């Protein structure tokens, strides 16, 4: 559907500009960024939607979405890492973009064992 193709294209536009930027806690620039930071930054610049700064605040925005109802643009939240939460952006086909600790800004599959075991919730913040 054209709605989801346009939304994905804009997220990947952001991804393409940020791929490889290293993980840094509390960072918000191309010198280094964390998971909530990359999300807040993407939605601000690509969709004009202001999200709060941290994972726990973003987990409250919008409307909860069940794992089987995931749509492109939804936030995906995992009980992962030392802050206790990790957030990415679903992009279809069981994939999401995020500021990974191990690799910086990357695309990952929700079916990778590490992320699968720690899945916590989805939030829809566009609609």
């Amino acid at each position: 559907m054209v709605r989801n193709v346009d939304v994905k294209s804009r997220i990947m536009d952001q991804y393409a500009d940020w791929k490889g930027v290293r993980y840094r806690l509390g960072g918000s620039t191309k010198k280094g960024i964390d998971s909530s930071g990359f999300v807040q930054r993407t939605f601000r610049e690509q969709f004009g939607l202001e999200l709060p700064r941290s994972t726990y605040e973003q987990q409250e925005m919008g409307k909860s979405v069940s794992r089987s109802n995931l749509r492109t643009g939804d936030l995906v939240l995992f009980r992962a890492g030392s802050t206790g939460r990790h957030v990415g952006i679903y992009i279809g086909n069981n994939q999401f973009v995020h500021a990974s600790t191990s690799s910086g800004v990357i695309i990952s599959s929700m079916n990778e064992p590490y992320w699968k075991k720690r899945y916590n919730e989805a939030r829809r913040v566009l609609s």
